């Protein structure tokens, strides 16, 4: 006996027992006599269009692949449930955090972010931490990463990071002169980059590393009052990270080390937890806010706005399809139910509109139908028909328009979203010069050691080495702006590689 | 109170009774508080992205359609059953006759060949009717027409035929020239030309047609022994035509007549039914049959090939949704179940390939697993995984590679195809110059009367006229050929026609 | 000789002259010896897979339709110019505006609104009349209807209005009580109801019609001052209406009557043209209007808003391929070039949203380079990547980032929009009771005469009769509210076909 | 300077010189003021839909991503000629052969097999070596691997195969007993795994590894004799292979070793070549072949059947957009000029419906007008029209129906295929127990010296170590049966492996 991922096969004949084999069949449910040898003329004769199905099979076989998702194409996923252990029913209305002990089943995905679906689990990346919680006021998505930032703050620059982060578009190889033409040229991204080349850019897969819902949201209660809030899932199983050295072997010997991780601690009973707490803001607290609140290369200290806690998060199941519950799972940030809402941070509003999108083109309109998307826990009744793959009934015969007389579905009044007076002109308001250092600074000198300085330029060094001399220097500029000692140190390292490169 | 296909909202209403209205939400099931009024910056300014409600909404909405048939696309569909009422074992072990009263669940759709969606029923045309039962050796798909010949007895011209009846390229307008410059150079057309201009190219409904399979097909019995047959399905409510005069009045005032017609049918218990016939050909009979016995062009006349009756077709139950259960429908001639097969016949080797190829286009992948689609009395079970839009487990953890060692699905030696040697090249073989006119001619004197002639020269002379006359004259001698007075008919009301012509 | 339409096959041949024919090839250029014949085993055998130019030629056939437009399937399109004749540059500094004389090459596409694509043109409904203007500053798309107001003024109605004017989700039939529930209990709807069944409500092909942008749009001018506008292109040809009557006939006789219209007109040099005008409302102005100036149920009355003519649209050329040039033909009213930028009306700023995301389904992501929709006067240039069908070079080695620092596509600063405070809460706005009845009083007492009121009224007595009667009493109602005459004279007319029902 | 791949960008700039920045478009070639922030109410409000630059952006980076290939995903490609070095017209009337010194343009992608996109090049795997020749008579592929041989000999089993190579589908990790067991148990695949475990299972990139066809083709001469051929295209840079330490060490180190090895060489001039032979066989030759000749587990002996010399390869040019031109190119065996033809192998008669059928899923119907597929130096003239994403004119107002009287496309006898008589039933052949060692011991005894025989046997057992016993045990006895030595130094291995693990 192996571990239980290698186990896969022969577990699943064991459970069968005494079954016999389930008759071999085409997709239309018709028996096949023999899918071994195709119908051909005579013994060394050309194939007969005839052979249905030797057709049916290939035919279904060449429509395998969908496309993979424009980011976080490597994926590990696993279900459980959401927990309730305190209550914050003061801040949020939501079904979800209704009383102490509801339990909500779950379902997350990780991933790296730039990756292909072939690439390795341990690299130096961002990683995604997608929750969904399907709760009886429909699903909520909680798309989060494994860093509380991020490298822009504001949405129509995302594409643009992501080119630079993938291939040249003529070579199809990753390109240091890109990453670092853009990181070097826009700043805001410096707080994200330091986190980023610090020991947690790798991760000792999924268990240990902590998720956050990066952007400000607003919690909304019964009586209509709004507060502003952040979510953090901190690992119960403890941070821990990979060395470059031990992420280097791992990428060759497993490129799938985080899905193998996942699956065999699930398999064996060992059930990976997250604690899950908010930060507050009041609305009052967001106009005196040293910084921009809803700036996503921002966090709120901890001293200021302390962890509330509110639940746990348990993972217990592996899929048992990862195609069907994986690859297609999909997770909008606008797919909030009542008590939930978006702040005005511009790289949420960005997010509202990019997923849904994504999601009718990858998986297809009607992708909310696929099982693992589905709000199961919700009566889904509306005025939308039809689209292709429509399933089920497609609301049978209901009056499809609103209003109507005839007694179909009614827009629910407690439901409504909160209301906010903004001040200013509608245009595009630069931000690229809002802070770029402060928090930067204050982790740097306060939250990392000496030995994790050293190791943060030296991870730094050894992809900035690469980049054309110009952008070295620009570059360093802004590390130098971070702290003297950020930028000289890095400075240092680049001299030595410089001169060792002919 | 009105027609029950009048009142279907009146009667949902009525259904639901004492029930609250459901609480409309969102595609993820997220309530809605207001679907009558988007979000804007007071009450004349600009629209914010965070209205989700309106963007998921619109952008289903903008998603609602899928391609039209590429043929076929008008149509009606119905449930019901097929009943055995006779013993047909001798010829085919096909679970779908194994014993008489064994009832099997069935869908119809009916539909015209050249209009697209939006055109009238009550036109000109072959009409489609095609059966589904859901047997438990899966679907098995008679994809039939109102008539038991077609214009063509080579698939390659299929195209081309469906170009000539459909819109010029260019002015996108139906075009004369087109379609009798294709029948007057392809004159195997001539006797589905002569049922198509007779009385039953315009049914009263769908209700008053018969179905005929059309193509030789081959029964193989529980000892292997294969005949060739030929399905014939006889309306029980009598053949009646419209009048040409009804015809257009209908077209005009319900474009939507057959479905109407069907619907209310059905809403008021008037049960339509169809006897169930086979023609039996041994393969002796096949080697000496005058013509090519599996040229779609020809008849087995009756003297030589009684009806062997079968069963019953009987349609008890409307489609609840449209859109769900007669537009994603699809039928296979392929989807055939052990004891039925295709015969030689080119125009379905061609079919056999067709259908599904166009479904995975029209409908995606994955459309068998649409539930109209679905051969809910069979398991399938198979090697085939994944494709966009997959439902269900995707088979779970399965083994999911033929052969293996695990316990995985089986080929069943019992469905095994019939076997048969073929004598000659492997090579294109012309059949343009095959009998033309023979059954035309039988057609013309012997079945129809005096009054019949006369309307099948008044309805040919109609279209045709039309034509330049370089076409109507290669048209006209085609018709000579069958019989001198239905060419001679045709020229002195086209005389007519072309002199009244400036 | 015929009717240019009729003769187009004719004319093909003609030009083509002495040419001898080209070779018949498969997709990839292979000459194809025999396309009249499949390849068998022997002249009775089967079907060979190895027929590659059958399953070529079949795959495509089975490919052939795109998904209709969800609203406006059935489409007329033709090829001219747009010629400036008046200076407007002191309200836009849009370069189609830029100089007496100059000439835009422009697309239009005329269409009904809810008929699928086999529908009939002489039917009552809207008529779209959308331009596409190929200008230096890239493509210009105004979606126009042929009646300068809507049904609704609020775009989260839009999906329910095209439901309730489409086919019942259960029985596939229009259904008189949808379209009168849906406009009884949405009495904005009352404007372009009269207009609707108004004799405008069938015009007498396309050239015989107006077209309105019905939106307020917003102008800029090269000193950055904006004023609000409504574009209007009256027909030269002159308002000519169809009978009822003649309509019915036409329907029946001709389903294509407008595309057959127009194509004639232009193959015999009777080009249609209309005169461009503009109504110009100052930021004061649309502060002191009597009514929402952004309201699409309102017009500017033409006393205080009289038209500035500007120029001229002439159609000069029909389409060469129906499919390439109509068919895949996409407008975006977010196709708006420097000078020209939305208003905030409501339902404009839905469209902002709806079309691309349409046109990414129903033609592919990369839709925007299918010729007809190439902005090919302008150069594209941009960090926009792949996607499928993915045509010319993709931008080539181009950096694929911005900002970068290698020279790429820069942002103009010059083609900035137009900034504007707005004053009030972020939230859902109930525009329901706007004022529904003064301007529709107007058009009643001041426009139509005494045998126009009597058409209108007869034309909306004849559908509404149809509905049930408490959908009668409250559509009544609504008649009554604008006038008393309006009201009583549809109720004497229901009351006379109510009777007459059994 | 650094090498060519790494210099890309400043090499685009560089040749863009004195050039003024292209102005930044929308997609509809309107230019943008502002790419770097979006429109919000006010500095801290919400994003605005009317933000069309941002909607128009992230809607087509929502899309980039297509479907990967269900095989040889991973892939580098480059363009170049082909030249005639030799007559071989007594052999085919192939235009490609026409004279000597004739060159024909042509694409190649180099692959591997189970890797997806994000996978690294320096695995052990098969090669794809696909090359497109743009002939006067349409475009050949010749979609060739780096073996003469395959793993199986029955296309039916070509899914289960890819699937045993690719991941678990509950686990989603590679799976030696899914591997293994079906090797194990189809023991026709002992050929192909001993070539894929030998040194050149991995080749230090793709200029110094060999290409054949595989398969038997027909060639038929202007007389329409046939001979049968295999195509081999042997490395002018000669065979060399990577170490399994060297192949680690870069799979992490350089997962695009392949794609830089490649750019590099052309950007610096050093053209890769390949001498393109054919081996012949006559028809009786292959009666008397003492296997099957159209046996994909089988070579023809070089003593019986020698390397005729045709022509070389020659690689000149890199692509300029990766994604245009690699990722899009699309190679149908089935695209064969006039002179080259399908034997009746049955691996090529399934590949003959296999690639065009996921052409059309992956790239779309009218995947053959991309660019880089298009037959650009054959007319395309047909009688196909429409798909979506129709590009060009779609043949304008030609006629679409064949045959015609207005002369559109002829077909050309000519370009008729070879006919032969096929002797036997219409049926499916067992062709598992057809010879599974002869040849393989040929090439252990004769081709492997004593050091190769044992890298060979380490290779396997490596891999093979981590299937269950019972397949160790199956597996060995099939290597048994090709020599005892093969088998029992396995198995010593195996022991040494199996103790080792605890």
């Amino acid at each position: 006996s192996r571990d239980p991922a290698s186990d896969q096969m022969q577990h699943w004949k064991e459970q069968r027992a005494a079954q016999k084999a389930d008759v071999l069949t085409t997709g239309a449910g018709n028996p096949v006599g023999d899918k071994l040898n195709v119908i051909t003329v005579g013994p060394r004769g050309p194939l007969l269009v005839q052979d249905v199905v030797f057709t049916d099979e290939m035919a279904h076989f060449d429509r395998e692949r969908i496309p993979e998702r424009v980011v976080h194409a490597k994926g590990a996923g696993a279900f459980g449930y959401f927990e309730v252990t305190h209550d914050i029913t003061k801040y949020s209305k939501a079904k979800v955090f209704e009383h102490i002990g509801k339990k909500t089943p779950i379902a997350v995905r990780f991933s790296t972010v730039a990756g292909e679906s072939g690439s390795a689990d341990t690299v130096r990346d961002p990683r995604g931490f997608a929750v969904k919680f399907y709760t009886e006021d429909g699903n909520w998505d909680l798309v989060g990463n494994n860093t509380p930032i991020f490298f822009i703050r504001d949405p129509i620059l995302f594409p643009s990071f992501i080119h630079s982060q993938k291939r040249n578009p003529q070579t199809h190889l990753k390109d240091p002169d890109m990453v670092w033409d853009f990181w070097s040229l826009r700043p805001e991204s410096l707080h994200q980059v330091s986190f980023l080349f610090s020991d947690r850019g790798i991760p000792d897969g999924h268990r240990h590393m902590n998720g956050y819902g990066s952007h400000t949201f607003k919690l909304v209660n019964a009586n209509g009052e709004a507060v502003y809030c952040k979510f953090h899932y901190k690992t119960d199983q403890g941070i821990k990270n990979l060395s470059v050295e031990d992420a280097a072997r791992l990428s060759q010997e497993d490129p799938d080390y985080g899905i193998r991780d996942l699956f065999n601690a699930i398999a064996t009973g060992k059930y990976p937890s997250w604690t899950f707490y908010i930060q507050v803001m009041t609305f009052n607290q967001a106009e005196t806010f040293p910084f921009n609140p809803f700036d996503l290369t921002k966090v709120w200290p901890h001293k200021d706005y302390p962890l509330i806690p509110v639940g746990k998060l348990v993972l217990n199941r592996n899929p048992v399809n990862y195609f069907a519950e994986v690859e297609q799972i999909a997770f909008d940030p606008s797919n909030m139910p009542p008590g939930i809402e978006a702040s005005p941070d511009k790289m949420l509003q960005g997010r509202l509109f990019a997923y849904p999108d994504t999601h009718r083109h990858r998986l297809g309109p009607n992708y909310l139908h696929i099982p693992v998307n589905c709000p199961y826990r919700a009566r889904v009744a509306n005025y939308q028909r039809d689209g292709p793959m429509c399933m089920q009934d497609n609301q049978g015969g209901a009056p499809n328009y609103y209003p109507n007389s005839f007694g179909a579905p009614e827009q629910q009044p407690s439901a409504l979203e909160h209301s906010i007076q903004y001040s200013g002109e509608v245009r595009r308001f630069n931000t690229a010069n809002d802070d770029n250092v402060t928090q930067v600074r204050a982790f740097y000198v306060n939250v990392l050691n000496e030995e994790q300085r050293k190791r943060l330029c030296e991870n730094i060094a050894g992809h900035l080495k690469d980049a054309q001399i110009f952008i070295q220097k620009k570059a360093v500029k802004n590390f130098t702006e971070v702290h003297p000692d950020y930028g000289s140190h890095i400075q240092a390292l680049l001299d030595k590689y410089n001169a060792e490169k002919p």
